[PDB]
C-alpha cells in the first residue's frame, strides 16, 4: 500500500533491501496521467538512445525533474495588500491548473473563428481598393466575431501566463541544475573557461555572483562546495569574488538571466508568437487563420503523422536539392539544342518562346515540367517531322524516367521508411522493456523460473517508480535523520556516483542458495 | 418471464450482427419498393469473403490516422484559401466569355469549394488548373504559391496515405510472423521454451501433442463441467474448486513434468 521496496549494492558490497513510507498524495501524483505520459517518453527516449553507461545518470536526472513537476503540482493545487495578494496567487494558481483547458478552449475559438470567416466575400461597392466585408442574412455573426476574437486574444493572454506560472520553473530549474553539475564536477567555469562557441554558456556566465543563485534547485550549498573543491587550485578571495560569496564572513542581474533564459525558451517563444498573431488579427482578420495550423501542436496523433515526415527533413531537402540540380542540368541541355519548341503562343504575331533566357527555361521547367505528368515533351511543341526526332524523344524519356517517376517516388519511399522505422522503434522499445528489467538488466529468462516471477521483479523488486520515490524520500527527509543505509545513498547522491544501483545482480541472484 | 424477455430482446437488438443482417433485410424489403436498393447488397461481399475481409482489414487498421490526415489536408487547404483570397483573385477565373466572368475565389467559400473540389483532383496543382501567371508583377509570388501548393498538398499529403496503407501491410504480416514464432518456439500453456525440449528428439512435439495440450485441457474442463458431482476423483474434485473460485494456480506455469523428475527420468 504505502511501503516501498529497493535494492542496493550496500556499503557490505551485497544487494540489501531498504525500506519506506510513501505518502497518498505522492501515489496520486504518480498515476497523474501527465506524469504517465512523461514517464512513457523518458523511458522510450532512454531505450532508443540511450548506452547502459549514462543509463543511470538519465533516469536520476529524470526523477528529480518529475520530483520538482509533483513539487510545483502541490504548491499549485488547492484542497488590503494581503487580500489582494492572496487574490493575485490564487488566480495565479487557477491559470497554472488549467494552462491545458485554456490551450483548448483557444484551439476551439480558433476554429470558429475560421469557420466564420469562411464566409468571407469580395465587393468593389461599399457594402479601386476594395471594401472587405462578411455577407450573411442573420445579422449577428459580426458581434459574434468580435466578441470572439476579443476572447480569444484573452485567452491567449492567459495562456502565456499560465505557461510562465507554470513550466517556466521547470526549466530554471533544470538550467540552474545542470550549471551547477558543470561548476562543481566539471569546473566549467573555473578551468575549462568554454570557446565563444556555448552562447548558453556565455548566458549562465552573468549569473554567478547573483545571491539568489539556487532559486528553485534544493542544493543551496552549491558555492560552498565548489568552494571547497576547488580552493587549492582557484584562491579562495578569487573564488568568492567569482561567485559573488562573502568570504569574511564565513536581484536585477538574476531576473536578467531568467528572462534572457524563458525568452530563448522555445515554448514561450511560440506562445508568444501565437499572441502576436491574435493581436495581428484586430488588424487583419485573415490572421487569425493562421493559428489553425496550431492543431499540429495539439493532437497527438497528428503529432505523430507530421513526426513522420519530420524524421527525414533533411533527407528530404537533400532530394529537393538533387532535384533542383538535375532540372538545372536538363535546362541548359534544352537551352543549347531545343530553343524552338518551348513555345507557349498560338499567335504567329508575337510568338512567346520560354527558352531563350536562361532563367525563363529554368523557371519554366521546374514550374510545369515537374508539375506535369508525362515530362515536358507531352507540356511542349510535338517532336514529330524533324530532324532531331531521336535526340528529343530521348530527352523526353529520360525527363520522364528520372525527374517525373524516380526523383518523386524517392519522396513517397522516404515517407513509407519514416513509417516503418518509427513502428520498428516503437516494437523494439517495448519489447526490451518486456524482456528485460530497467533497472539491472538481467534478462527475463531467469525470472521466468518461477510462476509470474518476472511481473514480482519488476513490481516489487526493481520498480524504477520505487526508485523515484526512495529518492525524493530521501530529499524530502531532513539530514541527520538519514538511517545507515539512507545516508550511503545520500552520500553517494551527492557524489554523483551510481554504484548503488543494481546491475547485473539481485536479491534472487545473491541469495539463491538459501532462497531454493 | 417478460422481464427476462425484455432483457434478451434489448441485448439481440444491440448485437452488432443482429443490426446488421436486419439492415440486410431491410434494404431487401427496400429493393421492393425501389429495385436499386438491391444494387447496395453487393458490398456483403466483404463481410463474407475472407480474403476481402483482410484486405480492407489492411486499410480500416488506420482509419484514424487517415481522418486526421484527411484533416490535415483540409487544414492545409484552407489555409492556402485564404492565401489565395487576399492576394490572387484575378487568376482564379473559368468563363472564357467577357460578358460575364466567372470569377472561383471571391467568396471565401467558393474558393475553398473550388480548391477542394479541382486542386487536390489536379496532377500538377492549382497554377496548372487556373489562369497562368506569365506577364505579371506577382509572377515569383505566384510561381511559389503553385509549387509549394504543388509539393506540400499533392505529393505529400497523397502519399501518405500511400504509406500508410503499405505499412499498415508491413505491420499486419510481422503481426502474422510474431505469432507463428511464437507459437513455434514456446509452449503455450506452461511457457517453458523450445530448446529444452529439443534435447530429446521430437521432444518439443511430443511437449505440445500430449503433455501440454491445449485441446486436451479444454478435454478435460469440459469433462469436469459434463461430469456430476460428488463423483470426481481428488484430483478432480481439486480443479473444479479451483475452478469455482476462479484461481488459475493448477495451471503449470514455467514448470512441468520432466523439470520436475529429469532426476529419475535420465
Ligand atoms: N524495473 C522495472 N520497473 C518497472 N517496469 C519495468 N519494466 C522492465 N523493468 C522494469
Ligand atoms: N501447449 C500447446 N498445445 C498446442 N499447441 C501448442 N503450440 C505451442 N504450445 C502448444
Ligand atoms: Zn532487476
Ligand atoms: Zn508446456
Amino acid at each position: 500500500p504505502y511501503l516501498g521496496r529497493i535494492e542496493i549494492m550496500g556499503a557490505s558490497r551485497r544487494i540489501e533491501r531498504i525500506y519506506f513510507e510513501i505518502s497518498e498524495t505522492n501515489r496520486a501524483q504518480w498515476e497523474m496521467p501527465q506524469v504517465k505520459e512523461s514517464k512513457r517518453q523518458f523511458i522510450f527516449d532512454v531505450v532508443n538512445e540511450g548506452g547502459e553507461a549514462e543509463k543511470m545518470e538519465l533516469f536520476v536526472s529524470f526523477c528529480e525533474d518529475t520530483i520538482f513537476e509533483m513539487q510545483i503540482a502541490a504548491q499549485i493545487s488547492e484542497p488590503f495588500w494581503g487580500e489582494l495578494e492572496v487574490q493575485r496567487v490564487k488566480f495565479l494558481n487557477y491559470l497554472s491548473r488549467n494552462f491545458y483547458t485554456l490551450r483548448f478552449l483557444a484551439l476551439f475559438l480558433a476554429f470558429a473563428i475560421n469557420f466564420i470567416l469562411l464566409f468571407y466575400k469580395v465587393s468593389d461597392s461599399p457594402p479601386n481598393m476594395v471594401y472587405y466585408f462578411l455577407e450573411e442574412s442573420t445579422g449577428y455573426m459580426e458581434p459574434a466575431l468580435w466578441c470572439l476574437s476579443l476572447l480569444h486574444t484573452l485567452v491567449a493572454f492567459l495562456c502565456i501566463i499560465g505557461y510562465n506560472c507554470l513550466k517556466v520553473p521547470l526549466v530554471i530549474f533544470k538550467r540552474e541544475k545542470e550549471l551547477a553539475r558543470k561548476l562543481e564536477f566539471d569546473g566549467l567555469y573555473i578551468t575549462e573557461q568554454p570557446g565563444d562557441d556555448d552562447v548558453k554558456g556565455q548566458w549562465d556566465r552573468l549569473v554567478l555572483n547573483t545571491p539568489s543563485f539556487p532559486s528553485n534547485y534544493w542544493d543551496k550549498f552549491v558555492k560552498r562546495k565548489v568552494l571547497d573543491k576547488h580552493g587549492d587550485i582557484f584562491g579562495r578571495e578569487r573564488i568568492a569574488e567569482l561567485l559573488g560569496m562573502d568570504l569574511a564572513s564565513l536581484d536585477v542581474k538574476y531576473q536578467i538571466w531568467k528572462f534572457g533564459v524563458i525568452f530563448t525558451d522555445n515554448s514561450f517563444l511560440y506562445l508568444g508568437w501565437y499572441m502576436v498573431m491574435s493581436l495581428l488579427g484586430h488588424y487583419n482578420n485573415f490572421f487569425f487563420a493562421a493559428h489553425l495550423l496550431d492543431i499540429a501542436m495539439g493532437v497527438k496523433t497528428l503529432r505523430t503523422i507530421l513526426s513522420s515526415v519530420t524524421h527525414n527533413g533533411k533527407q528530404l531537402v537533400m532530394t529537393v536539392g538533387l532535384l533542383a540540380v538535375v532540372v538545372y542540368l536538363y535546362t541548359v541541355v534544352a537551352f543549347n539544342f531545343f530553343r524552338k519548341f518551348y513555345n507557349k503562343s498560338e499567335d504567329e504575331d508575337e510568338p512567346d518562346m520560354k527558352c531563350d533566357d536562361m532563367m525563363t527555361c529554368y523557371l519554366f521547367h521546374m514550374y510545369v515540367g515537374v508539375r506535369a505528368g508525362g515530362g515536358i515533351g507531352d507540356e511542349i511543341e510535338d517532336p514529330a517531322g524533324d530532324e532531331y526526332e531521336l535526340y528529343r524523344v530521348v530527352f523526353d524519356i529520360t525527363f520522364f524516367f528520372f525527374v517525373i517517376v524516380i526523383l518523386l517516388a524517392i519522396i513517397q519511399g522516404l515517407i513509407i521508411d519514416a513509417f516503418g522505422e518509427l513502428r520498428d522503434q516503437q516494437e523494439q522499445v517495448k519489447e526490451d522493456m518486456e524482456t528485460k528489467c530497467f533497472i539491472c538488466g538481467i534478462g527475463s529468462d531467469y525470472f521466468d523460473t518461477t510462476p509470474h516471477g518476472f511481473e514480482t521483479h519488476t513490481l516489487e523488486e526493481h520498480n524504477l517508480a520505487n526508485y523515484m520515490f526512495f529518492l525524493m524520500y530521501l530529499i524530502n527527509k531532513d539530514e541527520t535523520e538519514h538511517t545507515g543505509q539512507e545516508s550511503y545513498v545520500w552520500k553517494m547522491y551527492q557524489e554523483r556516483c551510481w554504484d548503488f544501483f543494481p546491475a547485473g545482480d539481485c536479491f534472487r541472484k545473491q541469495y539463491e542458495d538459501q532462497l531454493s
